[PDB]
RNA sequence: GGAUCGAUCGAUCGAUCGAUCGAUCC
């Protein structure tokens, strides 16, 4: 590849010894700019010394891509390129990998962990430091942790040969800025976070960049919601019936939350039902036998209410048949699991109106107008250009399958081939798609491939390799200015559209203010690129000193841990699970329970996605061992040579033995008890 | 099992927490 003029212009300030925050839209070719910077940096050293340039890549796909690119480009002059990730540093010494190599493409988390425990005492071992998607420097990003270590070494007084920051990004972003002054302040703060005084943008060779980074045009498609909703009536009646049934066992159900006006099929109702569910978990009775039944019935009632609300939310954006299939799948999973009297009554009450629900869903006179407008614009764009590819975005993982089923089950648009792509999802749930599946989906999506449209989540916003599309569609998709720019930089074809379909003026207003914030960011960058380097260095030094003082001031010491024995009970059945005395912490993050009395309290099931994070190994998954509970208590791992269950506090109620009060914790950091470290003995 | 980011919503007094969803990493 020949270095273009604007690429050399962007790489010119970096080949001088000063840190740079070079930014360019998607498709400019910043990887080649970083390659040129790396090539120029590794030759400025005379005979006797060499460089240790490092390259940070957050995501594993882009990490492997950059590693392969650097290998194909640099294994010809005599440089040793390597790469560390989660499946590489299981037992290999990272220090020997860094010392015996010149170019490293490790992930920021591995570097953070090494700097933390025992490896790489200082960042002076490297000479160059490139950050892929450097805009991710934020409150607590690993990039920001590495930069915090860098700044603590710099402003500590004992600084040595510090490396050079060549962090590359596509959109600097403004954050929560409202005017140009706040945008400039945020840009200066981000510049001081990376310890750089130069922002390299394309100014002279702007005509060459526009010949390959052609930006699309945006079209707002605000439509009207459905007026005749016969599906919401039956689901609302079922929700009212379930709420009235739940009010029988809990008279003060309306006082458990401070939400006054709740509406079915919204997010406020979801918050209300979650608050109610959390309030009935700490419900205590001096019987230890009636409290469990009431708590279980309330848990089931709130779960059914949450499922009804989710079905209404799905039907608001998709067809009535999709929410009905979701409800049928939920009730079939309920039937396959434990079947008590409450669940039997709920299932029979649902089946009482399931026939009317099916009759309403089969009626084609109440089709979602949003889907009608989507079909219209899709068929229009595919009649104008048959060789078009769509990257239609959807904010919900449960809605991409609905959109795929709607596209497949529609005779009006048969030229489409769904190529849906969601992502890895939860690491302890059987949801999402794996990395090989994602690679196969992305490889089969080309101009001549077997997929001309993919319904993707926010996974296609950050660094990823997708074909050049021209039919970007945002179906109720809204974010920030950074995500807006990332989405717009996806349709960089020769003439593209960025349609935004929604049924709410709030999304249109948010897109307008995002465009305004992008203009503000551009103006702030243009203003900042005219200041002197000395005053900018002084300003970023002052900002770094202030941030370091703030970070060193908020060093909250560990409070006095409650050295009192308390019991952890199941969150669904309120059954005695274990005690806080037999709780051991492996590596200050994972909490296990030892003892033969606890092994008979849970049951093991095969894990869907086994993997090793640091030194464990997911062998199974633990659930409650009651009559019919099936409550997720944690997971089963193998630390060194023995199988141990590690649990999470987000599924256990903490009851004090002496006082008797119950409290709920979401993370183990909020649980301040006498945590004993794990001993390989016993 | 843990950590982090983004979006939306709720409580309290522009700020602090809480909830939902998506994504990333170990
Ligand atoms: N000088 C060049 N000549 C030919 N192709 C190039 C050149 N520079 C970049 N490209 C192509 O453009 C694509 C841009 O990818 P990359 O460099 O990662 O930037 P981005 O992250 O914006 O996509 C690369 O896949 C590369 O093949
Ligand atoms: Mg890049
Ligand atoms: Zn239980």
């Amino acid at each position: 590849f020949k270095p273009r003029n604007y690429q050399l212009e962007l790489a010119l300030p970096a080949m001088k010894g000063k840190n740079t925050i070079i930014c360019a839209p998607t498709g400019c070719g910043k990887t080649f700019v970083s390659l040129l910077i790396c090539e120029h940096h590794l030759k400025k050293f005379p005979q006797g010394q060499k460089g240790k340039v490092v390259f940070f890549a957050n995501q594993i796909p882009v990490y492997e891509q950059q590693k392969s690119v650097f290998s194909k480009y640099f294994e010809r002059h005599g440089y040793r390129v390597t790469g560390i990730s989660g499946a590489t540093a299981e037992n290999v010494p990272v220090e020997q990998i860094v010392e015996n190599n010149d170019i490293i493409i490790l992930t920021p988390q591995i570097l953070v962990n090494n700097l933390k425990k025992g490896t790489i005492p200082s960042l002076s071992i490297f000479t160059l430091m490139i950050f892929d998607e450097c805009h991710n420097t934020s409150k607590q990003h690993p990039y920001n942790m590495i930069m915090f270590n860098y700044l603590d070494q710099k402003l500590g007084g004992s600084s040595g040969p510090l490396p050079q920051v060549i962090g590359l990004t596509a959109s600097v972003g403004v954050g929560d800025a409202k005017n140009t002054d706040e945008a400039l302040d945020y840009i200066c703060k981000l510049c001081a976070s990376l310890d750089a005084s130069v922002i390299a943008t394309v100014k002279h060779n702007l005509e060459e960049l526009e010949q390959v980074v052609y930006k699309p045009q945006k079209f707002f498609r605000k439509v009207e919601s459905r007026i005749s909703d016969k599906f919401k009536y039956i689901i609302a009646q079922l929700m009212r019936d379930t709420e009235s049934l739940a009010k029988r066992i809990c008279k003060d159900l309306e006082n458990l939350s401070q939400i006054q006006n709740r509406e079915f099929g919204t997010q406020k109702y979801e918050q209300w039902i979650v608050t109610v569910q959390k309030a009935c978990m700490v419900f205590q009775m001096p019987d230890k036998d009636e409290e469990s039944r009431i708590c279980k019935a309330l848990f089931l009632y709130t779960s059914h209410l949450r499922k009804y609300n989710d079905a209404l939310i799905i039907s608001e954006h998709a067809r009535m048949k999709d929410a009905l299939d979701y409800l049928k799948d939920f009730f079939s999973n309920v039937r396959a699991a434990g079947f008590d009297e409450i669940e039997q009554d709920l299932t029979q009450r649902f089946e009482e109106k399931l026939q009317e629900l099916e009759s309403v869903s089969r009626d084609p006179s109440n089709e979602n107008p949003k889907l009608e407008d989507l079909c219209f614009i899709l068929q229009e764009e595919y009649h104008l250009n048959p060789e078009t590819i769509t990257i239609l975005f959807v904010k919900t993982r449960a809605l991409v399958d609905a959109l795929k089923n709607w596209i497949e089950g529609n005779p009006k648009l048969s030229f489409l081939k769904p190529g849906i792509l969601t992502g890895r999802g939860k690491t302890n749930q059987n949801t999402g798609m794996t990395l090989p599946a994602q690679k196969c989906i992305l490889d089969a999506f080309k101009a001549s491939g077997d997929h001309n449209i993919l319904i993707a989540t926010s996974v296609a916003d950050e660094g990823i390799d997708i074909a050049q599309c021209n039919l970007v569609i945002l179906y109720e998709y809204v974010g920030n200015v950074i995500k807006m720019i990332q989405t717009r930089g996806r349709g960089r074809a020769r003439g593209s559209k960025c349609f935004l379909l929604t049924s709410n003026a709030g999304v249109i207003e948010k897109e307008q203010i995002n465009m305004y914030k992008e203009k503000m960011m551009n103006d702030s960058i243009l203003r900042l690129q005219t200041w002197d380097e000395a005053v900018f260095r002084e300003k970023i030094l002052h900002i770094q000193t202030h941030e370091k003082f703030i970070r060193d001031s908020q060093e909250k010491p560990k409070p006095v841990p409650d050295k009192e024995n308390k019991k952890l009970l199941c969150r669904k059945c309120k059954a005695l699970a274990c005690y806080t005395a037999d709780v051991r912490v492996i590596e200050e993050c994972h909490y296990t329970v030892l003892g033969d009395a606890f092994k008979e309290c849970f049951v093991s099931r095969p894990h869907p996605k086994p993997k090793q994070f640091s030194s464990f190994e997911k062998r199974a998954k633990i659930f409650c061992a009651r009559q019919n509970c099936s409550h997720d208590w944690g997971i089963h791992v193998k630390y060194k040579t023995f199988e141990i269950p590690v649990i999470k506090i987000e599924s256990f109620v903490v009851e004090d033995i002496a006082t008797g009060v119950q409290t709920l914790y979401s993370k183990w950091k909020d649980f301040h008890f006498e945590k004993i470290p794990f001993d390989p003995a016993e």
